[PDB]
């Protein structure tokens, strides 16, 4: 119930586990649904085969921007998932989420040092 009217003035950025940068155009509190379809507009890739993980948490398709205050200049790791013949690299399906967690994420959990 997003309405039928526009207002995409503020952009996000997302970064794929590749280190693809792409950036869409969404709503500061715009879903991962919406956030997902927005890049198989971008990069083809269907919402239901992409998957969305940031600060080391598996973002859920409930879950919303402006859920964690989300702004717009804000980066995006997005994860590629494989349900068909398993790449057998660093990103495939499920190997994608630990190490998009312990690649570029991983910063955030560096903060628990004290």
């Amino acid at each position: 119930m997003h309405h039928h009217h526009h207002h995409g003035e503020f952009q996000i950025f997302a970064k794929t586990l590749t280190g693809k940068t792409i950036t869409l155009e969404v709503e500061s509190s715009d879903t991962i649904d919406n956030v997902k379809s927005k890049i198989q507009d971008k990069e083809g890739i269907p919402p239901d085969q992409q998957r969305l993980i940031w600060a080391g948490k598996q973002l859920e398709d409930g879950r919303t921007l402006s859920d964690y205050n989300i702004q717009r200049e804000s980066t995006l790791h997005l994860v590629l998932r494989l349900r068909g013949g398993s790449m057998g690299g660093a990103a495939d399906e499920e190997e994608l989420i630990r190490k998009a967690i312990e690649l570029s994420l991983k910063e955030s959990r560096n903060s628990g040092g004290y």
